[PDB]
């Protein structure tokens, strides 16, 4: 029940760079992680950024060093800046919630020297 | 009522590899993505490595290029396999499952010359 609304897409100049906005609204008290995705043409959807609850960020290989995921969390709002486009970063966007789950146990690993 | 079971840790030497495993069970069927997190002596728990349903895989700064996560769907396992380990390795490791949901309709960004 989750509803998501992205925003700010529009044509851009190679070297330019623009802003997505992600706005989330219904049940999210649950919802842990946010998550933005994009199709290429021709190409399978896939991961570009993401962010946890605690504030720690992942990228893909693709983006990394020049976009930039953050959120707003008193409005449940995630964004999605992208910096030194090029003409492969043309695509559909999309924004995605995550439930994440409960941890194991745990195993502990010793490097030894 | 997902349970997760880690195993494998253990001493390794430096330099060495170590093969991690996650065996998730009671309720799965909605479990779409897993992840493998690490809690150094006094540090936050922080995410490692990252997989999802359509096998994409994402890894942090600290591990990319020597970590590798895996998944055997039929039994529900998931693998961390850790190469050239050094002591800044030493933690807990811990796996975690998520539930990823519905996208938004997407946002068209195009990029020109
Ligand atoms: C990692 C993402 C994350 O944890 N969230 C998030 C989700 C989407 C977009 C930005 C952040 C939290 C979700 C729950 N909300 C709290 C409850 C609430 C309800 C209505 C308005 C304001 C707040 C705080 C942020
Ligand atoms: C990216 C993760 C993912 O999508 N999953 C997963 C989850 C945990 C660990 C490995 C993979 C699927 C979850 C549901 N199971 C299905 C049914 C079943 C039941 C009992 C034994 C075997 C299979 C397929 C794998």
């Amino acid at each position: 029940q989750v509803q998501l609304v992205e925003s700010g897409g529009g044509l851009a100049q190679a070297g330019g760079s623009l802003q997505l906005s992600c706005a989330a609204s219904g049940s999210t008290s649950r919802v842990n992680a946010m998550g933005w995705y994009r199709q290429t043409p021709g190409k399978e959807r896939e991961l570009v950024a993401a962010i946890d609850r605690s504030g720690a960020t992942v990228y893909s290989e693709s983006v990394r060093g020049r976009f930039t995921i953050s959120k707003n969390d008193a409005k449940n709002i995630v964004w999605l800046q992208m910096n030194n486009l090029t003409t492969e970063d043309t695509a559909v966007y999309y924004c995605r919630s995550g439930v994440l789950g409960s941890w194991g146990l745990g195993t502990q690993v010793t490097v030894s020297s």
